[PDB]
């Protein structure tokens, strides 16, 4: 899909997890975030369309999604062990990424 | 879906990656493998039907999918940087995780 | 060093982190655990000395340390951001690994 | 140690890995690179002396070492399975992380 669409999914499902109650809501939100993150991974942001597909900036932008995807799956690891509260905490801690990448490329 | 269905999707797209020609081909297979692996993550294999869901055996079973998905996303990292031959070798290498879990639980 | 020595380091520093107060104690304990885990990674446990260096069992044993090392560094990630309490939680959650691997190879 | 000292250790052992012949050689270099990277993790680069330690810029700076150490341990995974040529190619590939952080903060 489209990069701003992916970011909406990321942000909505982030708030679903905060308000979630059971383990199925959390696990399904995290699944949607993973899918969106993997979709964004191949997009070119506005402020980088001038640079080369193989530039260090583009590499760095993609690395931001690699990191986020790992964190989302580390949260899925916890939720699939039944530790729903610890998975919600991990989803909160994810924030350091959405903000590091925004500061540079949003 | 079924654990067996997930395993069929993993096996099929592994073969696709070994025969692919273009990066978009390798990229779509890895993406399907990641989803199948995430869905398999929650399953109980027959050999463990009797164990408690919080036993170490189920913990260890789920860890296999966590390591597998991490390897799939590392291959996706190479694919999305354009390095298709490297992604294909990455897909080849992750058969150590397939074989390790099969020896234990298949 | 020696595998039982590494396990002592792992277990001691695990309890240092629980009792820790500031961010330097936690970060230094986690550093020692990482070093021990990386040292154990190349050892052969008692109950596996019969099998081949390249057997799926040996692969699986090493994968256990790869996983643990990642978790320790995910905890270092948090401690280096100043989130000492969240790093202590992550060190607690590490437990699913020490127990999954013990159940199989200890 | 100094950030500059850590960078020198990283650079030196990268060269060692490209010229190595035996697995023990590749394994010791990666191990030294992992320690240098963990020690660099806490440093402040000159370009960021003015930013707050909890700014997104420092978060992003520290994330670079987290991704780098993950890549180093993935190469160590191959090395400890005996696949030295694969570990050497893994070391080669992680220069994307070197170049990405240098473009931003060196
Ligand atoms: C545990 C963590 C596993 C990992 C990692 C992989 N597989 Fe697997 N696989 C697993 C089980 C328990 C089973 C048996 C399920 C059952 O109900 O019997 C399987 C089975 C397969 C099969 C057989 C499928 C069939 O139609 O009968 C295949 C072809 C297969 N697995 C492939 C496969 C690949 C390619 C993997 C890595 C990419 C892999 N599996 C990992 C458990 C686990
Ligand atoms: C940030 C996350 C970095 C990563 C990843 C890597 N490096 Fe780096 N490096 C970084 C900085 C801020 C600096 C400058 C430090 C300063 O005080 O000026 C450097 C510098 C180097 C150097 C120069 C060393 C010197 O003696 O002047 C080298 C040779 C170097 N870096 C190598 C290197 C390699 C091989 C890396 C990946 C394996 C790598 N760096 C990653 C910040 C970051
Ligand atoms: C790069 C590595 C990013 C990461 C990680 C995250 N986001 Fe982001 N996001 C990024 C860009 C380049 C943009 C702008 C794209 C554009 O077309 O302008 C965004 C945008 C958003 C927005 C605003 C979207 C809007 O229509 O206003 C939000 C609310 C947002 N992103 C949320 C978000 C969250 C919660 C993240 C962490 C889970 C996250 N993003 C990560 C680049 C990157
Ligand atoms: C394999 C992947 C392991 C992981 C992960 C952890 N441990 Fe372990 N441990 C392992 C083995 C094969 C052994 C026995 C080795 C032997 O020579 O007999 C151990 C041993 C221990 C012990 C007891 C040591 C003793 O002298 O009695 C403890 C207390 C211990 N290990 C702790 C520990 C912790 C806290 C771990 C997680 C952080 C952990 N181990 C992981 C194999 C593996
Ligand atoms: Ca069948
Ligand atoms: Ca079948
Ligand atoms: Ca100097
Ligand atoms: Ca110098
Ligand atoms: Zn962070
Ligand atoms: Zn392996
Ligand atoms: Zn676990
Ligand atoms: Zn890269």
């Amino acid at each position: 899909a489209d990069l701003e669409d992916n970011m909406e999914t990321l942000n909505d499902n982030l708030k679903v997890i905060e308000k979630a109650d059971n383990a199925a809501q959390v696990k399904d939100a995290l699944t949607k975030m993973a899918a969106a993150a993997a979709d964004a991974w191949s997009a070119t942001p506005p402020k980088l369309e001038d640079k080369s597909p193989d530039s260090p900036e583009m590499h760095d932008f993609r690395h931001g999604f690699w990191i986020l995807i790992g964190q989302i799956h580390a949260a899925l690891h916890l939720a699939n062990e039944g530790k729903v509260k610890e998975a919600q905490a991990a989803a909160e801690q994810l924030k350091c990424t959405c903000n590091a990448c925004h500061q540079k490329y949003r």
